[PDB]
DNA sequence: GGGGGAAGGATTCC
DNA sequence: ACGAATCCTTCCCCC
């Protein structure tokens, strides 16, 4: 009887850079990261819908973008900009509910179960906050509304863009059966192959299946995670989140492995790691290195009090040299991460 | 046998 | 090809 509405913002950095510039609208649009490797060296953050009709998608390189739309407008990413119009819809959600837990930069739950009762008055609720972010922020989202936050997410995606809708228990319990288990948030492809080989493919398919055998192939969390949402039995609650880390992540101008010459990056990374920890002081420092092979490797420390800045510089370089001495990889991409805040 | 935690990697998704 | 959360596996120290 928990009703939950789920807010998600359409094409959202690209939707931002269309509100800041209008004439934009209906021009494909693409939300770069450029890398600075080489000319159009990077990726795409993600496009307005008139750039997808193509293939045009986040996560393809800006090169690849470029030759299947060459006129399409290309702008680079403004993460903070859209973080702060982020920030003020935010509020504009807090207002329908005391109990809202935004997930991420562009989506939010909000229990609205002492707030209405049945769909019907949720559905109108949905209308309302979609009309009242158009109006205020004139920025068009997504909603979903069911019984418990997965499915409200899941309702949310079947009706992007600009849509809203309605899961009732009923169609809840068709959809354990009908739903791809791909499509369920929290499974990827490599959870989706290891889910198939067991022969699931259906949330329904993990009630048949030796629960031990589950867990033994995808882990013990995700296994009560599916088994729970198959018994129609997920009742997550919708709390607030807090950050936990900070940390920033540069590309070099060429890979290396000499230290005098990865550390400038390292110390940018520091550098703006520590201007956006604002007043939070962190007692864990991690160093993240992202190989010429793409590999993800890193080494850290936590420490019984907090960093200082010229302890994280000095700590950052002996955790690269950790990192340098057990890998052999020459390394494309240099940063640091900052977590475990007093 | 286990609690309790740190450490590095795996997996997912804004 | 360009940021952050949670969980998993392995160690480790110890009662
Ligand atoms: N840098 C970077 N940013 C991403 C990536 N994926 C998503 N984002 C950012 C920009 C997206 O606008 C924002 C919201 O992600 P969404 O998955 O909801 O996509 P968007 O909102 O763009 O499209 P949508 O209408 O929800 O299908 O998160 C990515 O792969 N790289
Ligand atoms: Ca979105
Ligand atoms: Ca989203
Ligand atoms: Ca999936």
């Amino acid at each position: 009887h928990m009703i939950v509405l789920f807010v998600d913002f359409d094409y959202f950095y690209a939707q931002v850079e269309e509100v800041l510039n209008p004439s934009l609208k209906g021009k494909p649009v693409v939300v770069c990261v450029f890398s600075g490797r080489f000319e159009d060296s990077g990726a795409v953050a993600t496009a307005n819908y008139e750039a997808r009709k193509f293939g045009v998608k986040a996560g393809i390189p800006i090169v690849e973008a470029k030759k299947i739309l060459p006129n399409a407008v290309y702008l680079p990413m403004r993460k903070e900009v859209y973080q702060q119009v982020s920030s003020r819809i935010m509020n504009l959600l807090r207002e329908y509910s005391e109990k809202i837990e935004i997930a991420s930069i562009d989506e939010a739950y909000l229990d609205i179960s002492d707030k209405v009762r049945d769909y019907r008055e949720a559905y109108n609720l949905g209308l309302e906050i979609k009309n009242k972010i158009l109006e205020k922020e004139k920025i068009t989202v997504t909603v979903g509304i069911s019984k418990n936050k997965v499915f409200a997410k899941i309702a949310a995606d079947m009706a992007k863009p600009n849509g809203i809708k309605v899961i009732d228990d009923e169609e809840v319990k068709r959809l354990i059966r009908e739903l791809d288990i791909a499509d369920v948030p929290g499974i990827g492809n490599i959870t989706a192959e290891k889910l198939k080989k067991l022969g699931i493919n259906k949330l329904v398919d993990t009630l048949s299946i030796e629960f031990d055998k589950l867990k033994g192939m995808i882990g013990e969390a995700k296994a009560k995670y599916l088994i729970s949402l198959a018994r129609d039995e997920y009742n997550e609650p919708i709390r607030t989140r807090v950050r936990k880390s900070i940390g920033r992540i540069v590309t070099m101008k060429r890979n290396s492995r000499n230290l005098e010459e990865i550390k400038p990056y390292l110390f940018r990374a520091i550098e703006e790691s520590y201007y956006k920890l604002d007043k939070r002081i962190p007692k864990a420092i991690h160093v993240v290195a992202v190989t010429e092979d793409l590999d993800i490797v890193s080494r850290g420390r936590t420490f019984p009090h907090g960093i200082s800045k010229e302890t994280a510089y000095s700590e950052s370089v002996k955790l690269l040299q950790k990192i340098l001495e057990e890998d052999e990889r020459k390394i494309r991409r240099i940063g640091v991460r900052f977590s475990k805040f007093i």
